[PDB]
């Protein structure tokens, strides 16, 4: 799969953070990113598909060393991790198209797991609209854990 690049934007308390809902196949809540183009660096692409989202432009934000990345089904996603982000910013997509809506969520809130079906007894995971978002959100809180404390 093409690598994606895109952020994980915090606001200045470090408990929220900025989801974005898609549509469709994207229609749950997950971070803002999208596939690298070719010739493409990975920190222009994060910023060029962020800004494409939620309308705000991290490039001067953006810290290279300071990111998740996680690869799933051999496709790699990345994303910088940009904190301090004031909650009263206005964010507006590009594309109405692609994005339905752009939100913080308190980070202690969201599951970092899908719960099972075993009062059930069937198997798999119960649906859950941050399925997108939910791979990074031990990673996350395990980062700034070592990052801030
Ligand atoms: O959060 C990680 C992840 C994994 C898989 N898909 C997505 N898609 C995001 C960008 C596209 C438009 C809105 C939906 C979120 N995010």
């Amino acid at each position: 799969g093409v690598p994606t690049y895109g952020a994980i934007i915090l606001d200045e308390t470090l408990e929220n953070v900025l989801l974005v809902q898609g549509y469709l196949a994207k229609s749950g809540w997950g971070f803002p990113k999208g596939k690298v183009n070719k010739e493409e660096a990975p920190h222009d692409c994060a910023a060029r598909e962020v800004f494409e989202e939620t309308g705000f432009d991290i490039k001067d934000y953006i810290c290279k060393d300071d990111y998740i990345e996680l690869r799933i089904n051999d496709q790699l996603a990345r994303l910088y991790i940009i904190p301090g982000i004031p909650k009263d910013t206005k964010f507006n997509p590009k594309t109405r198209r692609e994005i339905r809506n752009i939100e913080w969520f308190s980070i202690e809130k969201l599951p970092c797991h899908r719960n099972d079906m075993t009062p059930k007894s069937k198997l798999g995971l119960a649906p859950n609209k941050f399925f997108m978002a939910i791979p990074f959100i031990r990673p996350l809180r395990d980062w700034l854990s070592r990052r801030f404390g």
